[PDB]
Order: structure tokens, then C-alpha cells, then sequence
């Protein structure tokens, strides 16, 4: 079985990717080198939908050269029935590798911290925020954390967790970068305590009430890095004027001491 993109002959080796009008595939070149083969079927997409996957894809086209954070767009091949993109393959995907996690080190923990905000930083800086920031949507490449998305795209059943989202996005039923600060701060608090800070709420819309809620208190237990504690409860404040920034992130000591 194979693919071909700009004349460029792929065999498939596996599906990563699974179900929707989008597939991912693992495959080789003719040299034998390896990468993952994002397919997309286009027939039942409107133009709206359509517009959104074109603005990713000249999104991550441009932002490449910008971090190698994010994921590498090798090639894409794209008509009105799909596209192809040739990107890089990786190792495994953050969520996979800390399901399948005992506990993680310290060091590769605030190593990944710092993939993060590099990839998010990036993003950032050419207006995009992301909106919808998770553990699958980071990759892990030769113990290097990349950016797979850039949450542009529109659309593609007991799945797609609101444990990340952040209380000014439910309250306004504004997003900003620091949106994206709380979600990243969920998932440096899942790395760190072994959950994300509303995961014992079993009742949805309750979860949404206790994130937005002033009264209901995010517990920190205290751990020997004082200064990662800290990190987690300037990502967690509710308010987004008071949560940090991604600079203000960039310079805190969990990062840059030691
Ligand atoms: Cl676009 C893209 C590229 C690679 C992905 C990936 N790689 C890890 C799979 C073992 C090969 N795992 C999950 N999602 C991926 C998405």
C-alpha cells in the first residue's frame, strides 16, 4: 500500500491516525526515511471548513522556520477531493507516553515545560492563540516536546474533555494568550500531581461550575520544587489579568535556574 505527494512515492507501514474525513499514516520514502502522512478527504467540507484547513496549513508553513517546536511540514499536496501533508513522525504522542507513565523526573518534566512554552511562545507571536491545548496535542521527537496543531481547523462520542479549559472561555458563553497559560498550567499540574486540578468531578456541568467558581480552591500540595509550585498557581489564577504571561514565564526560576 501506498501514497503519492508531488510526484514522491510513500509505503505505508501503519495508521496512527484514526477515524473522521482524517487519517494519519506512518510511512518511508523511497530512501527508506520515515514520516507520518496526514490525510484528509475534502468531499463533504464547506467552504468555511475548507477555508479553516487551508489558513492551518499556511500557518504551520510559515511558523516553521520560527521554532523547531513545531512540528515539521515537509510537503503537502492539496485538490478540491483532499490533501496530503508530509510531516515529521516523532516517537509517541505526550498524552500515550504519561498514560503509559509511572511517575515522570523532574528534569524531563521542566524540559517539556520548556518545549511547551517555546512552541506556544511561537504561536503566539504570529496571533494565534490556541484555544484547545491538551497533552495529544504535543509530540514527542528524540526527548524533544512539538506542537502537532495550531487549533485553527473547524470540524472534522464520549470523548473531548474539558479538564483544560479555562474559566474566562465558559464565563463567555474574552479568549486570549493567557488562555492558552491556564491550559498549559493543566497540563504541567497533571504532570506534577499525577491529575489535572478538576478531574475528581465527575458531573460535567459541575466541573464547569467549580472552574469558574472564586470559592472553589485548586489545592497545591506542597513537593520539594517550591518554584514549580509556584509556576502552577500563576498559570491556575482564575483571573486572567492576574495569571502570568508566556514572557513572564519564560523568566520565572523553574525554568531558568539551576
Ligand atoms: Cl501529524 C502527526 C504526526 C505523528 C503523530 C504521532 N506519532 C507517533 C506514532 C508512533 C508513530 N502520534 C500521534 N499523532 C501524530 C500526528
Amino acid at each position: 500500500e501506498c501514497i503519492s505527494v508531488k510526484g514522491r512515492i510513500y509505503s505505508i507501514l501503519k495508521q496512527i491516525g484514526s477515524g473522521g474525513s482524517s487519517k494519519v499514516f506512518q510511512v518511508l520514502n523511497e530512501k527508506k526515511q520515515i514520516y507520518a502522512i496526514k490525510y484528509v478527504n475534502l468531499e463533504e467540507a464547506d467552504n468555511q471548513t475548507l477555508d479553516s484547513y487551508r489558513n492551518e496549513i499556511a500557518y504551520l508553513n510559515k511558523l516553521q522556520q520560527h521554532s523547531d517546536k513545531i512540528i515539521r511540514l515537509y510537503d503537502y499536496e492539496i485538490t478540491d477531493q483532499y490533501i496530503y501533508m508530509v510531516m515529521e513522525c516523532g516517537n509517541i504522542d505526550l498524552n500515550s507516553w504519561l498514560k503509559k507513565k509511572k511517575s515522570i523526573d523532574p528534569w524531563e518534566r521542566k524540559s517539556y515545560w520548556k518545549n511547551m512554552l517555546e512552541a506556544v511562545h511561537t504561536i503566539h507571536q504570529h496571533g494565534i492563540v490556541h484555544s484547545d491545548l491538551k497533552p495529544a496535542n504535543f509530540l514527542i521527537v528524540d526527548g524533544m516536546l512539538k506542537l502537532i496543531d495550531f487549533g485553527i481547523a473547524n470540524q472534522m462520542s464520549q470523548v473531548g474533555t474539558v479538564n483544560y479549559m479555562p474559566p474566562e472561555a465558559i464565563k463567555d458563553m474574552k479568549i486570549s494568550p493567557k488562555s492558552d497559560v491556564w491550559s498549559l498550567g493543566c497540563i504541567l499540574y497533571y504532570m506534577t500531581y499525577g491529575k489535572t486540578p478538576f478531574q475528581q468531578i465527575i458531573n460535567q456541568i459541575s466541573k464547569l461550575h467549580a472552574i469558574i467558581d472564586p470559592n472553589h480552591e485548586i489545592e497545591f500540595p506542597d513537593i520539594p520544587e517550591k518554584d514549580l509550585q509556584d509556576v502552577l498557581k500563576c498559570c491556575l489564577k482564575r483571573d486572567p489579568k492576574q495569571r502570568i504571561s508566556i514572557p513572564e514565564l519564560l523568566a520565572h526560576p523553574y525554568v531558568q535556574i539551576q
